[PDB]
């Protein structure tokens, strides 16, 4: 009876140890995931560069038209 | 006495089962997040592009000046 | 024998509580991380940028020749 009850507790304890170790592995995975704030900062840079290129494209198109008349 | 300890283990049985399911869910949530390595790959390319845009800016300003008005 | 069984249950009781808290903590941490769908969108924007840069370099080289 007490031997049977301690068998169940031991089975549960074994599961918990396994789960503890798995969660430690997952904690490490999470540390290696990219933060939203960092992605946003890179996105802002890309958008800054895309706007610079946009205005450059317009100017080059303008200049191309002007020189094509001369 | 033993009945009350069984009732405690019955409670813990359920908690361990729920924990197993929560950890499975956490593992799925983790898989939907991007790795830092993926972000750094993009960052490396943006670094290349930053220099190219700088050079383009200088070249286009030089050309705008040369061309002048109509 | 009865004290040993009670201590085994105490061990389980404590570890379950501790692991519940840790899993909840990690759940919260996850919410601050970037989704793969969003990184893929950024990857496509970076593609957009690199293509436009190459195209513009070529346009500028041609214009530069024409002006010079």
């Amino acid at each position: 009876h007490m031997k049977q009850l301690e068998d169940k507790v031991e089975e549960l304890l074994s599961k918990v140890y396994h789960l503890e170790n798995e969660v430690a592995r997952l904690k490490k995975l999470i540390e290696n995931k990219a933060d939203k704030a960092d992605m946003k900062q890179l996105e802002d840079k890309v958008e800054e560069l895309l706007s610079k290129v946009y205005h450059l494209e317009n100017e080059v198109a303008r200049l191309k038209k002007l020189v094509g008349e001369r």
